[PDB]
């Protein structure tokens, strides 16, 4: 009623038992897992993480020595607290910039609330970052907190949770927790980690999340150990507003000490067991007292049992206390599997306490979430970790995780591929180390993990974080061969669409079918049909692509590749793109076999010395793609002569086949006939940007008219200096869009030259087999860290509990101590 109910929508643990997430927990719980041991002897009684000291300080941008100086409590609250957004099926990188609060309760050792900074820090999130000693306090008051900053709108989401590390009320000489049973021996220190993400239930339903259970109010006391903390509960009531004769569970604190058990019992009695059997429960007989973590470990159970029918049974117990045994309670504790008592049509209630040393007592009221009620595609399935090693690890658990289920006696129905993809592709954050395997059904899925997982899959690492598209390179002539657009043509309905669109422009301009060139058993070959059949091509390609959820962050052409790349950045329509290639062609073909090209091994800077120094001016540099390559052209004799001049002085010198001598003195001749001929283009300003190998400067602002064609078949094809002030620019992801590639080695070549990382790739190449069409291409960019708007192909589906990445974790302890 008062207070604003609240979502869990998600959550993460670290527990003994290498319980590391909630279904994990559910089972242990089902199985009736006793976790408390003697005490190990890697550091009598007490339930310890098998490595506290874990850690993965790289993933967060921290050096080991570092890492190794925090709190090992703040360490796994950044782990947990992280597991707790993915689990929520949040993008941790979407969170930045939001008012994401965090709260967060430990043992320390002028407030400074640091452990919930670095996970705010961490997540890059702004809003209240408070943290709270246990000892002065409840373990629920973080979630207390968390719940009432919701509520004030100071948070739109909130983490909250606690930690507890041992580092060494009386305890039980046992060493168990025998609940409320007249054992009653005491209680026993544990670890853990827990943190529940948290959010405003109306915000949550309409944001569409998956609620696991809801908050409904909580309440905060101070006791001057207590039977007064009978108001605790009904001011918690009141808050969320529901009559305690519809709550058929209660996760009391129970310690299990003879002072407070029955103190306990004899309080709660006052409320709950009215009416119907409320069960009692404490899952500290299971784990024991996690300090800090006790409180939202508790609320974890609840959450589980909320979802679930059946409710865990308590440990270590037959027979309540002689004297808090004669009450005509409702309460009673399960010592088996019992289902829920409530058929009434009324939503499952549980509550939850945790009381303080100081005399702080925390009470929580929850509720059930509300109810909300061809094959054989391929879909892609981003798998991604911190490491190699970690992503080996998380490919096999994912395996495992899939063949888990999908069998009777197991969780019977089939895992929805369609709702994993969707989940690892749109609800998941993504990590350094990355594949992504290509299935259409489960077979296929797991054998793409295994490989990974053993080793036969080589991972590819990120060089840039989803924030920009990739480069489109449009490379020239050359790439053609036969059949190249069939397969596309019947997988791709985009590619098949551009091109369709494509098939009368072409027709009227060059009088021949682009689509039957695509088609045919032989490849392409005619000065009016090769360049103008390539360009149709790239600009289906990169409309493809786009249908795919992937635009590009920049293009660069590369002689008459810069024609579609002025189309796909929208500096030129489609029909003036057309009227470009065309018309080049058809007067390019006035002058075909007059002149040479030859490729040299040399500096751009050496050939035009070597040329000046010799006087040689019916020759001049054609192309400069790579630093240390470059493509010379001119008259034939000349060109020749130079070839034999470098081979003689050991220099690699060869002449490459064209129809015409393009970007050199030979087609001078047709240069005011393609003036005339492109006099009424109507270019615009290119929507992406556009580093032009054609202008002295690649940044320079292109006019993409006549005389800028007539330039760019008659100047120097500057591509090497253009994919140098992309690098500059900061992008990292360039990908070929072609038949074949042509230029995706110069590229490397000049990144190469100025020590700058890049991933490159081809949409295309010869008798590429492409069942699934560029689907792969999809996955390589985006495994390369290329943005993909992955909503275009998973517009919809189910958020699925897939297993979280496993962590890069290495022993970080500070020595002497």
């Amino acid at each position: 009623n008062c207070v604003a109910p609240v979502a869990i929508i998600g959550m993460a643990c670290r527990l003994p038992g290498a319980i590391n997430s909630p279904q994990q927990l559910w089972e242990a719980l089902l199985r009736g897992d006793d976790f408390v041991t003697e005490i190990p002897t890697g550091r009598k009684w007490g339930a310890f993480l098998d490595d506290p000291a874990a850690f993965d300080p790289e993933f967060f941008g921290i050096t080991e020595r570092e890492a190794a100086a925090i709190d090992p409590q703040h360490r796994l609250l950044l782990e947990t607290a992280w597991e707790a957004v993915e689990h929520s099926g949040l993008n941790p990188a979407g969170l930045a910039g939001s008012a994401t609060g965090v709260f967060m309760g430990l043992t320390h050792n002028t407030s400074f609330s640091l452990a919930s900074g670095r996970i705010a820090y961490a997540l890059g999130v702004h809003g209240p970052a408070i943290t709270v000693d246990t000892a002065c306090s409840s373990s629920l008051s973080a979630i207390h907190m968390a719940c009432r900053s919701l509520h004030d709108g100071e948070s739109d989401v909130a983490l909250a949770g606690g930690v507890s590390v041992l580092l060494e009320g009386m305890l039980s000489p046992t060493g168990h927790c025998h609940a409320f049973d007249t054992a009653a021996d005491g209680f026993v220190s544990a670890e853990g980690c827990v943190v529940l993400t948290l959010k405003r239930l109306d915000d949550a339903v309409a944001d569409g999340d998956r609620i696991l259970a809801v908050i409904r109010g909580t309440a905060t006391n101070q006791d001057g150990s207590a039977d007064a903390q009978a108001k605790v509960y009904r001011m918690a009531l009141k808050a969320a507003g529901v009559e305690p004769g519809t709550v058929g569970l209660v996760e009391a604190h129970g310690t299990g000490t003879p002072v407070g058990d029955p103190l306990e019992f004899s309080s709660l009695a006052e409320v709950y067991g009215t009416d119907g059997p409320c069960a009692l429960g404490s899952i500290k007989t299971n784990f024991g007292h996690t300090q800090s973590a006790a409180g939202a470990l508790g609320v974890m159970k609840a959450v589980l049992a909320l979802q679930h029918n059946v409710i865990p049974q308590n440990l270590h117990f037959t027979r309540l206390p002689d004297q808090m045994a004669e009450i005509e309670t409702g309460l009673f504790v399960p010592e088996t599997i019992t289902p829920w008592p409530v058929r009434e049509g009324q939503p499952r209630r549980a509550a939850v306490s945790a009381y303080g040393l100081s005399g702080t007592n925390v009470h929580a009221v929850l509720e059930q979430a509300p109810e909300s009620p061809k094959a054989g595609n391929a879909l892609v399935f981003p798998v991604s970790a911190s490491s190699a090693d970690a992503l080996r690890s998380t490919a096999q658990h994912l395996a495992d995780w899939l063949l888990r289920s999908g069998d009777g006696n197991g969780r019977g129905p089939a895992i929805d591929l369609g709702d994993l993809a969707y989940t690892l592709a749109r609800r998941r954050g993504f990590r350094a180390a990355r594949s992504a395997v290509l299935a259409g059904d489960r077979g296929t899925l797991v054998e793409g993990l295994r490989q990974i997982a053993d080793g036969e899959a080589m991972p590819q690492q990120a060089v840039t974080n989803d924030d920009r598209g990739p480069v489109w390179v449009f490379s020239g002539q050359g790439s053609q061969w036969a059949s190249m657009g069939a397969e596309l043509l019947d997988r791709e309905p985009a590619f098949a669409a551009a091109i369709a669109e494509l098939e009368p422009l072409i027709a009227a301009e060059s009088d021949f079918s682009v689509t039957e060139a695509l088609t045919a058993s032989e490849t392409v070959t005619g000065i009016d049909r090769v360049q103008p059949t390539i360009f149709a091509v790239q600009v289906a390609l990169a409309a493809a692509m786009r249908s795919h959820g992937v635009v590009p962050g920049a293009v660069i052409g590369h002689s008459m590749g810069e024609v579609a790349a002025s189309v796909v950045s929208g500096a030129l329509s489609l029909e003036d793109g057309v009227k470009v290639i065309c018309r080049r062609t058809r007067l390019m073909t006035r002058i075909a076999g007059s002149g040479a090209m030859a490729m040299v091994e040399l500096p751009a800077q050496q050939v035009l010395s070597e040329l000046a120094s010799r006087g040689v001016d019916d020759v001049v540099l054609s192309v400069v793609a790579s630093p240390q390559s470059t493509v010379v052209g001119g008259a034939t004799a000349s060109v020749r002569e130079l070839i034999e001049m470098w081979e003689s002085r050991g220099v690699m010198a060869r002449e490459i086949a064209v129809d015409v001598a393009s970007h050199s003195p030979q087609v001078d001749p047709i240069l005011d006939d393609l003036i005339e001929a492109l006099a009424d283009l109507d270019p615009a300003e290119p929507e992406i940007p556009y580093y032009s190998a054609t202008l002295y400067d690649p940044r320079d602002y292109a006019d993409y008219d006549a005389y800028y064609w007539a330039d760019n078949l008659r100047h120097t094809v500057r591509f090497s200096a253009a994919v140098q002030a992309a690098l500059e620019d900061g992008h990292r992801v360039f990908a070929e869009l072609s038949p074949h590639p042509l230029l995706t080695h110069p590229v490397e070549q000049t990144a190469r030259s100025l020590d700058m990382p890049l991933a490159v790739f081809a949409a295309m190449r010869r008798q590429q087999e492409m069942p699934h069409g560029l689907l792969g291409f999809v996955a390589d960019l985006h495994s390369a860290g290329a943005a993909v708007d992955f909503s275009v192909l998973y517009p919809t589906g189910r958020l699925l509990d897939a297993p979280l990445p496993a962590w890069t974790h290495s022993t970080l302890l500070l020595d002497r101590e």
